[PDB]
């Protein structure tokens, strides 16, 4: 039942993403001295200026300076040319800081969870690649490989599909855009074909590479001094980049920056565990899973299943096997998914579903 | 087929929005002097502080101090203690301007569009209800009915619904968040009272209003000097309640400080107009229409309608009584919405999609 | 001999004082717990925000947002029509802290040291009665005397002098100008009027106040919602009225924000010292005292005392009775003068000359 | 009867500097269009951040972006490396521009002139030299002879002294200390030689050169990254050395970014351009001009002269000779001294006084 579909990605030096990363990062260091530190920042960053705004409630002493210029540093932003320098870059914090199982889910929410057997991550085909693509690419760089790639790039991947008695199946990479930034002494057509041989067809599956498929490699020429400016750099504003690539459903709430008591963050993670697990349990192909919670409640305020056909279960069977084997319950969630863990700052890029080191990741056993 | 949803909206005082709309702003004060003035700026406020940033190709004389604080009294800050007054704020422009049909869409692209029938707006009542609710406390505290009503709020929508043998159908509203900024005098047992009687059963069909429906007035206590601070207010960090309140689809792209250029705002605001015109038209009772484009092709690479089993006609019937009906090239777009019109500040707020006034909310007549 | 003198002062709440203020504030934080911090901070504010510049190796923990909103607070800004609000303003902290008798003075320099009979004080009358009236009016406002005054404040004292067969002998005020913030409750008649009977009046010795004395209290009419703002205020800004007022001389170097390590602060209180001990000893009337430094050299690179013909010993009788009073070696400074003590914030206002709870306001023996 | 002082200056590229630059740049900027425009604005920057600040009333079009960058590629900065680069700095213009003889002096003051026959141009040689210095650094930096020579810099010259029946003769230059920024490229040994040879020997006198005088060439050794930064740049924080290197007296008053009609400027230059006519005529060898005004006065408030004993004619002589060939109201000093034309941005850097270029430095016949 052909369709074609169209997501991106953005490198770890995308404006919005080093925020992303940075905030994550603040509460990366406050989760090791403090797994009870409220935290609730966000940054803003325009060339050479990072501002880190917030209120965080915790019990621990963090070099503020140091931990965003440390992750400034690991994106690879360290001489000036690249458009950011951890070393002169202007650090503005603002951030207010204080020091002091059945809780019950803050303000009203919806998550949504997805998952389909289209790639063995259970995450669609167009986004997995969209990603591994900026994965790719920071590999070559941080490697040696290809020592011209800057840290900012970004990502789209587009595949003709085509529909099966339940759903969704990938037929083949219809066209690829990316653009990466870089060094000056290295040419446009260099740079091309560095990009399809050492990056695309190095991660995109034979089955689906052709002889039609559309390669688009730094169409808009150079992107040298570009670096992490735009005009302004923002948390929480690629939160479509951050979960399905556009294909399941989202409330519109963010996650960077925000902490483990936050149903926005940790009710999603919940969300496509379950996700993942039915379709890894082989009750289903292709999974859209709703949870609902009620301001005060702590239990799960009606979780709606939606397959598209592909269960032969039968929803309303395969509620009661999510009701027997899930208790999404938000205290529960930190506790099973090990969320007052700093991994928050690796989950800021390429991603927060589709790899398996995190603990959302690793389905759930499943008993029926 | 039972299940539950829930979708949010925030008021003009909502930090994200004072950024959304003063972008728009100046997108307004450029296309009234200059029809083809080339707009992408962004903004970025915190406590009485605007950032103005962007790079924008125009050839008219503005005032971006004139632009942004009068964007900023209309949304009714003009008193210290409300967190903003547009007499005394800080106003830093960083802004860049220079002076100098068959067009060709920018960057590949994949626009979403929606439309249901459970309302006359063509949008689900969650969100219209959402909407609605911060804009009746908007008219309240304009009109002077309720003067301790101030710019900020949020507001929550979940309304319980059930399946019909093609798709959706509301049976009442389940709970109802609501949360405005206020005036120190005025008791918390006085504002609920007001919230419930004066607002929201003033805009709820009493068809959904019923003896179990859940009220959480004002939840957190008192909200008075909570003006825009919020940690940072940003453009384009409300995406979902710009569009559907998370019941369509969404790529990610931001709408507010973007000309009618960019395929994100344009064909999104197309994609929504054809999929109303064909509800309206009886073709269907709920669609998901989507459609690709491809940079450089100025004609939709794949347009694809999706309705849940609603529609009598059949998919690859509808899509030719589209492809009959409609031309969504970039520039055609622009040209039958009439998108260099300068409307887009009242579009940055209460939602781009639902209300009638706008270009695309006007159904097409749809020959068949 | 006749001639007339002109000097100015600026009370607690002006933006180039809250910034002297609160970079010394953040000295004092460090030196507290750790007499030997290195501290080179300076702060920028602008209508509720306030920045925090430096460089500062120190061995202690400071909570900056601590330091910079309890001196707002103290200064007395607290509301929001004041023009700052220590609970509401923007604290952007972009300062970077490291951690780990016969020393050498750093930079090559020349302080200056001044010091008359005319008052008590050891200082011109000018600026004493100067700053005395801003001292008074902050009194009133901490007191209740006056609700009506704000912080910020600005003086000015114009006496008419005479020569005396060695020098300056003050006989009159000729004019006083004072300006003062306040609240909109309060006439422009009833404020005039009680800076006169109240502030003026209550500093200024009869002798001194005549019949024709020139009064312009609050010139430019009203200073309401001013406050500090300006359009940016400072730190070492204010360098005149911050030493004498403009009689002695000036190098340039500013105090504020730097520690005891720096000879511009360190060598100018000491120079000061030995000026108001040589007076007070009956060895002069009116001297100034030139201390130059080499860098790297411990002891000073030639001392110049310069009286104007009001001693009887004769400079190199002067200069002997200094050399064996005094060692101006930049250690030997610090431990004599006690300037590891955090006295700072009390120096950043209101003169560093004159008020003898400073230890280098207090007169040595001087053995002759 | 030996004594030694010390002077100091800055370079273009100094941080205070190129804010008093910059903020005088816009002050030409609309004296061109407008010659009445009513300036009144400073400037911050650090690290590639510029906020420009003020209040200006004038009827001029003006590209504050353009004023701000161009001025910063004047001082030199076009590369990354060297602190700051004119097309990649954050240019925040926060500036607020409205439209719409016998004139009386604004706000009390008391001015101050200073005029010695040490050197043709009537500055006291310490200061003379230290200007020079940096002059030539930015001559041999322009030219291309010391390529490797960067915009910031500091001076300072401290020559021995010794007085004559009247005052001041310079013996020699005791010791010389300067710094510059520099390329790395460069070896320190390379630059102390060039900055002997080529920039010291090139503009001292060889009478006041030693086989004793102490060079400290680049004391701190490297100063290459050392963009302006310096912990934030201020406008008007280096009114000493843009006087008289702390020989005359100052009152504190700032000059860049203030129009004509300020006393602080205009009254300032023209009691310099007085004390330079009275040496010149062969009045005296120094003078001490005081000029007072009163608030709302036009004719000055009593003028005082102060020759240390160096003149034939007698103060109150010499009073007459200046009130017989000089009008030092406000608005006369304007026309004669030709205050409306934009030449303030040369004034920002190198010293306001000295240098025969400005109209305030032509000494005026003086018919005795
Ligand atoms: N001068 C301009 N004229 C027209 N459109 C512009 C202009 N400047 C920016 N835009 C638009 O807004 C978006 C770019 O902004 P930004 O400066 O944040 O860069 P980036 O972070 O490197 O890019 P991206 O976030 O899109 O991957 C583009 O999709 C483009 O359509
Ligand atoms: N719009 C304007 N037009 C002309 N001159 C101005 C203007 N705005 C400011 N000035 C000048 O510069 C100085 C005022 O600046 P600022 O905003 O720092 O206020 P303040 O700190 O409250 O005052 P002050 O420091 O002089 O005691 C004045 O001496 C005045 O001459
Ligand atoms: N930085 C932009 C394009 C570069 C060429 O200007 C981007 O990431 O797409
Ligand atoms: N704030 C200014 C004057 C007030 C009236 O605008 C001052 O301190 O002199
Ligand atoms: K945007
Ligand atoms: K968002
Ligand atoms: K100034
Ligand atoms: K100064
Ligand atoms: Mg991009
Ligand atoms: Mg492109
Ligand atoms: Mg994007
Ligand atoms: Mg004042
Ligand atoms: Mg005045
Ligand atoms: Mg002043």
């Amino acid at each position: 039942g052909a369709f074609m579909f169209t997501s991106e990605s953005v490198g770890e030096g995308h404006p919005d993403k080093i925020c992303d990363q940075i905030s994550d990062a603040v509460l990366d260091a406050h989760l090791k001295q403090d797994p009870n530190a409220k935290v609730a920042c966000e940054t803003v960053c325009k060339t050479g200026m990072v501002l880190l705004c917030g209120e965080i409630t915790s019990m621990a002493m963090i070099d503020y300076q140091r931990v965003v210029r440390d992750t400034i540093k690991h994106i690879g932003y360290d001489d000036s040319a690249k458009g950011f320098d951890f070393k002169t870059c202007n650090v503005l914090v603002a951030l207010e800081q204080q020091s002091p199982e059945d809780v019950g889910a803050g303000d009203q929410g919806l998550m949504f969870g997805y998952a389909t057997d289209e790639t063995e991550e259970c995450m669609p085909l167009t986004i997995v690649l969209a990603h591994k693509l900026n994965t790719r690419m920071a590999d070559l760089r941080r490697s040696g490989v290809l020592p011209w790639l800057r840290p900012d790039s970004k990502t789209q991947v587009t595949v003709q599909y085509v529909q099966d008695n339940g759903a969704v199946i990938p037929v083949r990479v219809h066209t690829i855009v990316i653009s990466v930034q870089h060094n000056e002494d290295i040419t446009l057509e260099a740079m091309r074909e560095a990009l399809k041989e050492q990056v695309i067809k190095a991660v995109v599956p034979a089955k689906y590479l052709d002889e039609d498929t559309i390669y688009h490699l730094q169409p808009s020429g150079r992107f040298v001094i570009g670096g992490p400016q735009g005009d302004a750099g923002v948390t929480g504003r690629k939160i479509i980049v951050d979960t399905y690539g556009g294909w399941g459903a989202h409330g519109g709430g963010a996650f960077s920056g925000k902490d483990y008591t936050k149903v926005d963050r940790s009710a999603a993670y919940a969300a496509r565990w379950v996700a993942k697990s039915l379709v890894k349990a082989g009750l289903c192909r292709r999974v859209l899973v709703q949870v609902s919670y009620a301001i005060g409640v702590a239990e799960p305020l009606s979780i709606s299943i939606f397959t598209y056909g592909t269960s032969k279960k039968t929803e309303r069977e395969l509620l009661e096997v999510v009701n027997k084997n899930f208790d999404l319950r938000p205290g529960v969630i930190v506790r099973d998914l090990d969320l007052k863990k700093p991994i928050y700052q690796k989950t800021a890029c390429y991603g927060h579903f589709g790899r398996s080191e995190f603990p959302w990741e690793v389905p759930k056993k499943l008993v029926f």
